[PDB]
């Protein structure tokens, strides 16, 4: 009975991201590797630049505690183990990837640029498939 | 793989929070009620004041999706349930409350004041029981 | 139908007063005696100082007409009486004392000081009983 | 053994209103609807303008708790239920309507204007019915 | 879940229209004839004057498509037809007339004057019938 | 016939002193010893400093003549004695100590400081025993 949209300090409420297809976001491993490779200083050093990585830290932490839960259910629990593991991938997996993808993207190209791409992607997906040019991820610095 | 400390950039490394006993932290319902009663503006309005409530949002959200997972396993799954619900209460229940307790405490009394309280509590608990003053959590605005 | 909070325009929403336990508030006779002894001028003289005593007047009047109703049901009505007298004591007795207790307390010590006392009492009661300082109502002019 | 006249900060002691006939005041529903329709901002917003609505709030609240008492005696209690309900309409009903009518009227036309109308109404009712012109509610902004 | 009422840009929220009795508003035919006779260029010419006629247009269109649906159900459906038509007039017809009545009235006599007329009629109907001066719709340029 | 309050012209009406329990006041011998040890100059030298010791003189004198009456009834009178000696101890013993206790206390710590102590003690005692801090008489120069 608490309803808070994470994406309100930066605009682009949660309803905006619902347009993007579920399978459009790349896998968790690629996003984690991108965050680690591009951003090792910011995540490790205490110097504060923006709330983006400030929230990215606990995003990674909630993902990690979910991974530890998966390891626990694999090791200590009893068929019934694989099904819960599959569920968290499809249930929390979508949310975690959305959190990771938005914050990484807005750090590289800027938070303003991703806004227009989100708006344009909404227009392109609303048109019926009878006539739509092939659109791909188009972001430029 | 690799570990990062969320409590950083406010001082108060993770090692300091290990001073406090596990059972000292109050129950989740009290923290949620206090956060609601004291703050309905910051959690809902888009205005930014500090990263504290910024991280509080994802903390509440990760707790909420944990509750949703508990509801799903209650509704769909088969003696194997109550052990899972108890486990997350004793394992993630401690971890989640730590994030919530620190942030609400440092919002009212300030992030500077809570630091010496952690130091003072550490000193108080390390003394032998043969002579110790009965201590209660002393915080005044 | 619709609800309004009397404690508003002084801060101190209704949710804050839910922190205090029901039995904490002292008995009606003590509050009436304290109000009489400390204030016979404000309650009688037409001079206005603050809305506090202004609302205190109607509070006392609603309590008085409740007492008159109790006297009437004692004098005129028929085992069905004592259950009514007990019910109003346990239902309206709590509600009336809340109005009286807040107003007299914020007159002597000030409306600003009572606020942090509510916050401090909330913090004190939310901690687990395994370690808590024995607290008494600390108010000093 | 407490005697306080509510109407002393604004003048027009309780003895002044005793002149007006009991059935002159309109029904509670009409006064509540008038207060709601004309004054939704003042009753809801914390901004303070005058003690009028400041007392109107607890007037409505005491009426509401009386209504809840009526609902309780209707639902939980056992002939003996209708009679107490009828009594509160004639006993507290007159007082509540007087409180509501005075404060609503003095907000619209001003607190000074209602004073003259009360004085003149006293003169008109003191004359024996042998010769009195028909007088009606006459208030103008 | 959508909750919004039209009467905000002009003030006078929907609660104000609840004072005036339902049967007070005249029938749809008279309002339509008045709108057609007094304002034919405003409804037809694209010239902009105020949002009043701007909303009046879709008011008329929504009423007209309701009439078209009524004709469709009359011609196509099978007792069950008449009750639906009587239903829409008593349920939807009242709401439509409020839009037309407010906008037509505020164009001739002005949006300012009609506001005081609303409260004046509201308080006038609340006074007891034993004393009320004879009042009718009083609107003068 | 008619009653006057001695404690007047220093604030602290008689009603305030009714807050303190009867047995709280210490025994007469301790008060006399404290008055002697702290003040031998004021009680003997003719110099005037305040009405406090001025009234203290007649207080001690009325107590002394009561003691003389006790000695006389012991020496001259006849089971009827000890009931009289006990009665004056329980009836005038309370009254005399009140005069002495107030005056010596307000001489050392000052008449201004003792006022809030009476208020603070009243607040402390009115709270229910379910939660109260153990209070001792806190007075510091």
């Amino acid at each position: 009975y608490y309803d808070i949209d994470p994406y309100k300090e930066f605009g682009a409420s949660v309803e905006l991201l619902s347009f993007l297809p579920s399978d459009f976001f790349p896998s968790i491993r690629d996003l984690l590797d991108t965050a680690s490779a591009l951003y090792r200083e910011a995540l490790e050093s205490p110097e504060h630049c923006s709330p983006h990585h400030t929230a990215l830290r606990q995003a990674i932490l909630c993902w990690g505690e979910l991974m530890n839960l998966a390891t626990w259910v694999g090791s200590n629990l009893e068929g019934s183990r694989e099904l819960v593991v599959s569920y968290v991938n499809v249930n929390m997996g979508l949310k975690i990837r959305q959190l990771l993808w938005f914050h990484i993207s807005c750090l590289t190209f800027g938070r303003e640029t991703v806004l227009e791409y989100l708006v344009s992607f909404g227009v392109w997906i609303r048109t019926p498939p009878a006539y739509r040019p092939p659109n791909a991820p188009i972001l430029s610095t």
